[PDB]
DNA sequence: GTTGGGATTG
DNA sequence: GAATGTGTGTCTCAATCCCAACTT
DNA sequence: TGACACACATTCAA
C-alpha cells in the first residue's frame, strides 16, 4: 500500500550501495564487477533479476514471471541472458522438472511409463527416478516443450552479498517492505558508520562454508565426506567457532540417532557446544564403552559446564559407578518443593490442563496468569531496554536488529556494566517502578529479545510491578544474565498475585505425562533456596 | 467442493 | 517408578493464489 | 525456523 512500484529494486540498489561503502574494502574481483555491472541494465531488467533473488528457486517457468512493472518477461530477460547470469534451456534433473511442472503436465510427459495406478506426486518420483536418473536440457525432455525455465546462474554471489548486509542467512530483503509498512517495528540504534557484520573476508568465507555443510547434510550425502571439508581445528573468529562447534553437535546428534555411537562419541567431544560433554558420556555408555565414560564423567564433575550438566552428572556418574565396581555417589538432599494436587473433572473439551488451574486457583481475591519465562523475561526486557540496545560498537550494523549481536557473546554484561549497573541499580532506590512503564509505553511493540508484549497487559504489568519485590527481582535478572541461553527457559506455567497483602506465588502445572524438566527444576530450586514462594501442582482426572 | 500447505507479496 | 529417547504442536503478518490430495 | 514445553514409548537398576 506505500507507493511506488519498484520500491524493491530501490531496496536491492540500496544494499548494492551500502556494500559498496561499508564493505568496501572487503569485496573482490569478481564481485565488484557484478556491483558494476549490475547498475548498467535497464530498469525493467533489474527488477526482474530482484524478482528471481527475491522468490524460492534457482529455477523459473517463465509463466511465472508475471509482473506488472516490467512489461515483457522475455524481453527483459535478454540483457540477463547476455552475462550468463540466468540460464536459458538450463540443465534439470528428473526431481527438479517435477517442481515445475504440474502433476498434470507431468503426467502426459511420462505418460508411458505411469501405468499401474494412479498415484502420488511424491511418488512417481520415486518409482520414476530409477528409470529416468540422467539431467537433461528442458528441450531434451520433450522437444516441442515451448516455455522456457530459467535458471538464476548467478544467486551464489546474491547470497554472500546477502550475508554480508545482514550478518546472518535467516533474513530476507522482506525485512525492508515488512519494515515500511510497519509490520515488523524494528528498534532504530545509532551506530558507527564504520560498524559492520564482517572483518575479515575469511570470517564471511568461513560461514558460507558452515552453512554449505548444513545445506549439504540436511539433504545429505554422508558426513564421512562432510567432516573432511569442515576445519579440524578451531576457528579463529569467536563467533564462528560458535557456528563450528554447533554444527559439529548436531551432526553428532544425527549420529546418537542412527545409534552409530562411536562416532557420536569422537564428534560431540570436539564440540564445545553447551551440553556436548554430556552427551559425549551418555553416548559412550549407550555404545556400552563404560570404562571411558565414568573417566570421562569424573573429569567433568570437577569443574562442570553448568548447573545443568552438574545436574545430569548428577544421574550420569552413580549409574556408572553401578556397572562398573565402584561405590555409589549418595545423591544430595534437595529443599523440597510445595506439592498441591487438584481433582479436576474431565476438559470437555480441551482446553489445556494448564488452563484449568488458573480458574480453579482465583480466589476471586486471587489473582492469577498464565506467564511462562514471559513476566520475568519482560520486566527484565523493559528495566534494562536502554542497556540491551545500547550501541556498542559491532552489536549493530543495520536497522533490522532485533536484539543485538552480542546478546549471547560472553562479555556481553561487561561491555555495557555502565547502563547495567544503572539499570540494576533501579532496583535499589524506588525508580524501577516508574522506569519500567516509561521504557513500556515508549517502547511498546518494539521488537526486542525478551519483551512479549502480547502477555503484558496493564493488568499484569502493574499487579507485578507492585508485588513482587525489588530485590527478588534483583536475584532473577542477575540469575538471567549469568547463562543468557541457558537461564532464560524453565519458568513455570503460572504466576498468582494477592495485592491486598502483596504477595505472589509462581505456579508449575504438570498435567499427567509430564514431570518436571531438569531447567524447570533449576529455576524452582533456585527460587525455593532464596525462599522465593513457588509450587507445583500435579492435576489428577476423575 | 474442500482442505491444506506451500509460495508470493506489499 | 525413575530416566531416558522421541515425536508434536505453537508460535505466526496477513491476504491471496496455486497446486496436490482428499471427499462428495 | 528453531526454541520450548508437553506427550507418549522404551528401557533400566532399585
Ligand atoms: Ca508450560
Ligand atoms: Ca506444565
Amino acid at each position: 500500500a506505500l507507493p511506488e512500484p519498484f520500491y524493491y529494486l530501490h531496496n536491492f540498489r540500496a544494499v548494492l550501495a551500502w556494500i559498496g561503502e561499508r564493505y568496501a574494502d572487503l569485496l573482490d574481483d569478481q564481485e565488484r564487477a557484478f556491483i558494476a555491472a549490475f547498475a548498467e541494465l535497464p530498469e525493467a531488467s533489474q527488477a526482474l533479476l530482484v524478482r528471481m533473488v527475491m522468490r524460492k528457486g534457482t529455477l523459473f517457468r517463465e509463466g511465472k514471471l508475471a509482473y506488472a512493472e516490467i512489461g515483457d518477461t522475455r524481453a527483459a530477460v535478454q540483457p540477463l541472458l547476455a552475462l550468463g547470469w540466468v540460464d536459458a534451456q538450463p540443465t534439470l534433473e528428473l526431481a527438479q522438472l517435477f517442481g515445475l511442472l504440474k502433476k498434470d503436465e507431468l503426467s502426459q510427459l511420462f505418460r508411458d511409463h505411469l501405468g499401474r495406478a494412479n498415484l502420488r506426486k511424491d511418488a512417481l518420483l520415486e518409482r520414476l527416478q530409477p528409470l529416468f536418473p540422467e539431467a537433461r536440457r528442458l528441450a531434451e525432455w520433450q522437444a516441442d516443450f515451448a516455455e522456457p525455465v530459467y535458471e538464476l546462474r548467478c544467486m551464489a554471489l546474491c547470497d554472500r552479498l546477502r550475508l554480508m548486509y545482514f550478518g546472518n542467512l535467516w533474513q530476507d530483503w522482506s525485512e525492508f517492505v515488512l519494515a515500511d509498512l510497519g509490520i515488523y517495528r524494528y528498534e532504530s540504534v545509532e551506530f558507527s558508520a564504520d560498524s559492520r557484520g564482517f572483518r575479515l573476508r575469511a570470517d564471511v568465507d568461513a560461514y558460507l562454508h558452515l552453512f554449505d555443510c548444513r545445506q549439504r547434510f540436511d539433504l545429505g550425502e554422508p558426513l564421512e565426506e562432510l567432516l573432511a571439508g569442515l576445519p579440524g581445528e578451531p576457528y579463529a573468529n569467536p563467533w564462528l567457532e560458535g557456528r563450528r562447534v554447533k554444527l559439529l553437535f548436531q551432526f553428532a546428534q544425527h549420529c546418537e540417532k542412527q545409534r552409530d555411537f562411536d562416532l557420536a562419541q569422537r564428534l560431540y567431544r570436539q564440540s564445545s557446544h553447551p551440553g556436548a560433554r554430556l552427551r559425549a558420556i551418555r553416548s559412550l555408555e549407550r555404545g556400552e564403552r563404560f570404562a571411558e565414560a565414568h573417566a570421562l564423567a569424573r573429569e567433568a564433575s570437577c569443574a562442570p559446564e553448568s548447573d545443568a550438566e552438574r545436574q545430569g552428572l548428577a544421574r550420569l556418574l552413580p549409574r556408572l559407578q553401578g556397572k562398573l565396581g565402584l561405590p555409589r555417589q549418595a545423591r544430595a538432599a534437595a529443599p523440597e518443593i510445595d506439592r498441591l494436587d487438584l481433582c479436576l473433572a474431565f476438559p470437555s473439551e480441551p482446553c489445556s490442563v494448564e488452563w484449568a488451574v488458573r480458574e480453579h486457583l482465583e480466589e476471586p481475591g486471587c489473582a492469577v496468569h498464565y506467564v511462562e519465562n514471559g513476566l520475568i523475561n519482560s520486566l527484565f526486557g523493559l528495566l534494562c531496554w536502554e542497556a540491551i540496545f545500547a550501541a556498542i560498537p559491532g552489536a549493530f550494523f543495520h536497522p533490522f536488529h532485533s536484539a543485538p549481536a552480542d546478546l549471547h557473546s560472553a562479555d556481553f554484561r561487561q561491555r555495557r556494566a555502565a547502563l547495567f549497573e544503572a539499570c540494576l541499580g533501579r532496583l535499589e532506590d524506588g525508580s524501577y517502578r516508574d522506569a519500567i512503564r516509561c521504557r513500556y509505553r515508549d517502547k511498546f511493540g518494539l521488537q526486542s529479545p525478551f519483551v512479549y508484549w502480547e502477555l503484558l497487559g496493564e493488568e499484569l504489568l502493574e499487579q507485578a510491578l507492585d508485588c513482587l519485590p525489588a530485590a527478588h527481582l534483583r536475584a532473577w535478572f542477575e540469575r538471567l544474565l549469568e547463562d543468557i541461553p541457558g537461564n532464560r527457559a524453565g519458568l513455570p506455567d503460572l504466576i498468582q498475585f494477592w495485592p491486598a497483602q502483596r504477595r505472589y506465588r509462581m505456579v508449575e502445572v504438570k498435567g499427567p505425562g509430564d514431570r518436571l524438566q531438569d531447567n524447570q527444576l533449576r529455576w524452582l530450586q533456585f527460587c525455593r533456596e532464596r525462599e522465593m514462594p513457588v509450587a507445583v501442582c500435579y492435576v489428577r482426572w476423575h
